């Protein structure tokens, strides 16, 4: 977004306490690297909400291990796959925000499968949205899900 480097953003937010410290991070309108994270590390092993709103994310490959990350926010990115590796690094997240981005088909988000806690997808103007019989065929690739885009 139009505001400060992703690692400066994260600097600032870390002036006097340590990554260990930290439960909630609000990254919206940084800049990430040429479209990748900067600055998260697993080092940050009590975060459980992480927002990276219009960051020009292209790719989530750079998340580091986040065992207690609950809330993921991706919003307002260009992210178009990978989602392979949330399952890996934050087995534990229940509520997913990916509206706004690159996600095209089902098969983008039938590796959301393997998140056993998920409970809360939202795709709002996904391009996966305007598919027929979008919001039956979710639930029924991840039933698992209470809520998409907000209900049933
Ligand atoms: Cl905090």
């Amino acid at each position: 977004g139009p505001h400060m480097e992703m690692g400066r953003r994260i600097h600032l937010e870390l002036r006097n306490r340590t990554p260990s410290d930290v439960k909630e991070l609000v990254l919206d309108n940084s800049r990430s690297n040429e479209g990748k994270l900067e600055g998260l590390t697993d080092e940050f092993e009590e975060l459980e909400f992480l927002s990276t709103i219009n960051v020009g994310l292209t790719s989530i490959a750079n998340l580091p291990k986040l065992n207690k990350l609950k809330k993921l926010e991706l919003s307002d990115n260009r992210v178009s796959g990978g989602l392979e590796v949330l399952a890996e690094k934050c087995p534990n997240l229940t509520h997913l925000n990916l509206s706004g981005n690159k996600i095209k088909d089902l098969s983008t988000i039938e590796p959301l499968k393997k998140l056993e806690n998920l409970k809360s997808l939202d795709l709002f103007n996904c391009e996966v949205t305007n598919l027929n019989d979008y919001r039956e065929n979710v639930f029924k690739l991840l039933p698992q899900l209470t809520y998409l885009d907000g209900y049933d």
